[PDB]
């Protein structure tokens, strides 16, 4: 192992991923996994190949990752949401939409079957929705145009119609929160900064792809954007990013996450405080806040973004964002403690079972690879592979539990022009070697073979490193999935 981690260091849980970016995160909790959906931040370049500032040109897909344990993330690749102005190569799902910003996600049992709803902002041109039968798709546009526009009843007054947050209440009723922006265009008055009145909540129909009645105004003081709704102990918590303009009182600090409570999902809400400081208060690279509060495996957390990957790569954040998660604490009086955002992040909550098929694109740490959609036959929905593997690169999983009996062998599905090796190491990238898998020439980068090799010394709970070596300079092989066999 020679390659180093960009930003997510071995033993640390933030950022969630660093092999690519992901902005404006939101969380779905579903059947033992947490899925994070993100805006498709990707590095933009000047004509001479130098990095430039993010201009949101690439924000036309939704990136999806998931975890059972908060440390190992499965990369589910990208939903080609926007389909206007070319797609997505003609493959965009929402043909009327040029962008898909700031996704929100919901699940609802309909007709005794779980259905999934992905919402997004078409820049400021309105909020759309796609549906699927799985949290990872495939996705359908059941409407063919925005779900909500400025002409939706109650939506008049919204300056920026974006950052959706959709909540399915305990009675099954869906609610959409959206909006932001500050009225008064170039120079808002002090009062316009303090009460923009651009936050909205609208009740959704039973089908989650229509609205009922009109939108209500949520008078979020110093509203900016980044609506959020969670429900704790019977109380609804509307959270949002506070704006940066005008003078601000001590209790409504610019750019921090504010929150309000109500006994009803549509209000009236009462301002309670703030629980997340600006990204730059904790990290390198600065940036504006975006967040979602969620309860996964019976603990409360907040997913948010920071510019921690671009900052490490370039020495400035340049508007490129990455996901983070930290614990969120409610007090006895229903207030929320300041979120201690950091790199350490959340300690692994359960072990990984190495004896099932584990996607190669399920990993906790990596020393510089990429993931992309795979040509491998079979595999889960939107199956990816690990690629851009050069000599010295590696990936690692946290706390694989080999058990007392330990592993007998190691299988890997690979595709290779020239061939190479996978070293299986415990604890560190230079750690105990338990096996070496010889990757043959398989016929090329799109011809797959599952290879098996011996393992010994793999018992109990360890980080596991897959260290890639070979003589070639470019790409040694593509790596789809692996599996250990029990002794
Ligand atoms: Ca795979
Ligand atoms: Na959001
Ligand atoms: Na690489």
């Amino acid at each position: 192992a020679t390659s180093t981690t960009i930003a997510k260091h071995i033993g640390n849980s933030n950022p969630l991923i660093d092999h690519h970016l992901g902005a404006d995160p939101v969380a779905l909790t579903y059947n033992g996994r947490v899925y994070i959906y993100m805006s498709s931040d990707d590095y933009e370049y000047n004509s001479n190949g130098t990095i430039k500032d993010n201009s949101f040109a690439n924000l036309n897909r939704v990136f999806v990752i998931s975890s059972a344990d908060m440390v190992n993330w499965t990369d589910h690749g990208a939903i080609p949401v926007a389909g206007a102005n070319g797609a997505n190569g003609g493959r965009g799902i929402a043909k009327w939409a040029g962008a898909s910003w700031a996704p929100s996600i919901a699940v609802k049992k309909i007709n005794g079957k779980d259905k999934f709803f992905l919402y997004f902002a078409n820049s400021g041109g309105g909020i759309g929705v796609l549906t699927a039968d799985s949290p990872i798709g495939p996705w359908t546009d059941p409407i063919g145009k925005p779900l909500v526009t400025p002409s939706t009843p109650g939506m008049s007054g919204v300056v920026w119609l974006f950052d959706p947050a959709v909540f399915v209440d305990d009675d099954g009723t869906g609610y959409l929160y959206a909006g932001g922006g500050v009225p008064g265009v170039s120079n808002p008055t002090q009062g316009q900064w303090a009460n923009p009145k651009t936050a909205r909540v609208i009740k959704l129909g039973p089908d989650m792809t229509s609205v009922v009645g009109s939108a209500s105004t949520i008078d979020a003081p110093f509203m900016f954007e980044d609506s959020g709704l969670h429900k704790y102990n019977g109380t609804y918590y509307y959270s949002y990013c506070i704006n940066f303009g005008g003078t601000h009182p001590a209790d409504k600090p610019p750019g921090e996450i504010g929150y309000m409570t109500s006994s009803s999902p549509m209000g009236p809400f009462t301002y309670r405080g703030h629980f997340l400081k600006n990204p730059g208060a904790f990290f390198g690279g600065g940036g504006n806040n975006h967040h979602a509060v969620f309860n996964f495996k019976n603990e409360w957390y907040v997913v948010y973004h920071a510019q921690t990957v671009s900052s490490a790569l370039f020495g400035a954040g340049k508007g490129y964002r990455s996901p983070h998660i930290n614990k969120l604490v409610h007090n006895a009086d229903g207030s929320i403690q300041e979120v201690a955002a950091n790199y350490a992040g959340v300690t692994q909550i359960s072990n990984l079972n190495p004896y099932n098929r584990v996607e190669a694109e399920t990993f906790a740490w990596n020393g510089r690879i990429l993931t992309e959609k795979s040509t491998a036959p079979g595999g889960p929905v939107n199956n990816q592979h690990v690629t851009s593997i050069q000599n010295g690169d590696w990936i690692a999983v946290g706390n694989a539990d080999f058990g007392a009996g330990g592993a007998r062998s190691f299988k890997a599905n690979v595709a290779s022009t020239l061939g190479g090796k996978i070293e299986v190491r415990l604890d560190s990238a230079d750690g105990k070697l338990v096996g070496t898998l010889n990757v043959p020439s398989t016929g090329g980068a799109q011809t797959w073979r599952e290879i098996e090799t011996a393992v010994s010394g793999a018992t109990g709970v360890h980080k596991v490193f897959f260290v890639f070596t070979g003589t070639g300079t470019g790409n040694l092989f593509n790596f789809d999935y692996w599996q250990f066999t029990q002794r």
